[PDB]
């Protein structure tokens, strides 16, 4: 039995299941999501291995190799067809053409269900998907439950990282207009014990972590690589509960009546579906989407046990980020260019801008310094990189804006995660692609002779796709400062 089987038994059916990297029901076989090159544009959808399996990776693989790819659709395993696609502009725009969000990339959370590779849904700042006319999805003062499986170390402050009902107009009609769940330290409206992230309930204009707006202590801090959210609402009740989903049993953070202000109860939900944005688009919020479903009537704490210990089954663990060359810490490199017509030019900067020049051995000691850098394990993953200045230690290479400019390490969380670079083995074959670890859309680029983290096409004039493969493929050498 898979999630959704376990919810049926229990009388309260799935009305939406989503999931990259498997099945929910034990007998789907059908695609779980859909891809798009940046090569062609041309898509293809990934299904399970086998009935109610884990999807087919190496599918994706072969579809991405040599290129750059987004999730573009993440299907409905239930057939009431509430497919989650490119989420639209509403109280706010995204970053994304004529106010739309960002489609994530399909490669920036590996993972392996059992020992089988599968994909998440990496979110950076400004990703989302929704489906503004679903069916089956509680409305008005009904019933519901819910859980995800998110990464309890990927997420922000910034609002708001949910999956969950939500407004059809993606509006802010006002409070008791949703009902999703939240992961993330925001403390702009409720917020829990520690320094976060928190499992929290978005009613609409406000995140409540318990009973009381604003501050409880009852909801905990739960940070673990794999987080299970089981979120549920009914009439003047509702509960969270989290649990670590590599092992372990739900704990319940909060159980009992609506919070106590006007709007809240009876609620009154839309019945939309949204996912790492907020129910007017709100699209600040970054984390990283598994696997999770949406129910029709308030799930048994029994019920939710065996979703819990099925998924701890399915045995979740962190895959590998990197491919191709890659490097070794406190190592000192120099990157060259491949594209035809700059082979002769190296990543390097003149004072915070990093950009490509000309270095050879006539070059002064200065440039070689400035065309040096030292590697040194990933700010903010271990599995990957973070690039140091040979001349100007205590400060790396970290994107702003999308740009990258060298900046001395403030000890931050945001610093680290814009310093970090995964190595993937060059696209255009020759040498590594330096891909963001904050936003796996992007890779190391340079457009007119000045680093970007841009994307195979995009809003930005250095997103550009002529010349992308090439211009994000650098060849590893040796440190022209020795
Ligand atoms: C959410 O958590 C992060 C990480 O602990 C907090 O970030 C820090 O941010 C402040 C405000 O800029 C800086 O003084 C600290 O130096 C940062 N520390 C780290 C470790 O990054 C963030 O403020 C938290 N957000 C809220 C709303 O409380
Ligand atoms: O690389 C992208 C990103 O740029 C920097 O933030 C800019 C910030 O974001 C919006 O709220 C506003 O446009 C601006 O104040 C981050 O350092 C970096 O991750
Ligand atoms: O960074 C070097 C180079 O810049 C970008 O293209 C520049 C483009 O080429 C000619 O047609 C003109 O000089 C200019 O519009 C590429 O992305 C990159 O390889």
């Amino acid at each position: 039995m898979g999630p959704c089987d376990i919810y049926e038994a229990g009388d309260t059916p799935c009305v939406a299941a989503h999931s990259t990297t498997r099945a929910l029901y034990s007998s789907f076989s059908g695609a779980l999501y859909q891809l798009q090159r940046g090569s062609d544009d041309t898509t293809t959808t990934i299904s399970p291995l086998t009935a109610g399996g884990i999807a087919d990776a190496s599918a994706q693989d072969t579809f991405c190799a040599n290129t750059t790819c987004l999730i573009t659709i993440i299907y409905d395993q239930s057939g009431n067809g509430n497919h989650l696609t490119q989420a639209p502009p509403g109280g706010f725009d995204g970053p994304d053409t004529d106010g739309y969000d960002n489609l994530a990339s399909a490669i920036g959370a590996p993972v392996t269900l059992n020992g089988q590779k599968a994909y998440g849904v990496f979110m950076s700042p400004g990703t989302g998907y929704r489906n503004n006319e679903a069916t089956g999805t509680a409305t008005g003062d009904e019933a519901e439950g819910m859980y995800a499986v998110l990464d309890g170390t990927h997420y922000n402050d910034a609002c708001c990282f949910d999956y969950g009902n939500a407004e059809t107009s993606s509006t802010d009609t006002g409070a008791g207009h949703m009902e999703a769940i939240y992961l993330g330290n925001s403390t702009t409206w409720g917020y829990g014990a520690g320094d976060g992230p928190w499992i929290m309930v978005d009613m609409a204009n406000n995140l409540f972590s318990g009973a009381d707006e604003g501050y409880n202590s009852g909801d905990p801090s739960i940070s673990y690589r794999f987080v299970t959210a089981a979120v549920k609402g009914g009439a003047d009740k509702w509960a969270i509960r989290g649990a670590n989903a590599a092992s372990g049993s739900l704990s319940t953070y909060y159980s009992g009546a609506r919070p106590d202000y006007s709007g809240y109860n009876p609620m009154s939900k839309e019945g939309a579906i949204i996912l790492g944005i907020g129910g007017d688009n709100s699209n600040g919020a970054q984390g990283t989407f598994y696997e999770g479903v949406m129910t029709s009537g308030y799930p048994s704490d029994d019920t939710e046990n065996s979703v819990q210990e099925n998924i701890v089954a399915a045995k979740y663990v962190v895959g590998s980020l990197v491919s191709g060359p890659s490097f070794t810490s406190g190592e000192v490199v120099s990157l060259r260019v491949t594209t035809p017509g700059y082979t002769t030019r190296y990543i390097a900067h003149t004072d915070t801008t990093v950009n490509t020049q000309v270095v050879d051995d006539d070059s002064s000691t200065t440039l070689k310094e400035e065309a040096s850098w030292t590697v040194v394990t990933g700010l903010a993953n271990s599995q990957c990189f973070s690039f140091e200045s040979v001349d100007t230690p205590g400060s790396y290479i970290r994107h702003y804006n999308f740009e990258l400019l060298l900046n001395a390490n403030d000890g931050t969380k945001q610093f680290h995660e814009d310093a970090t670079f995964c190595p993937q083995a060059a696209l255009n074959g020759e040498g590594t692609s330096l891909r963001s670890w904050s936003y796996p859309t992007r890779y190391f680029r340079h457009y007119e002779n000045v680093l970007y983290a841009a994307s195979n096409g995009g809003v930005q004039t250095f997103d550009s796709k002529t010349s992308f493969n090439n211009d994000v493929s650098f060849e590893i050498e040796t440190a022209f400062a020795s």
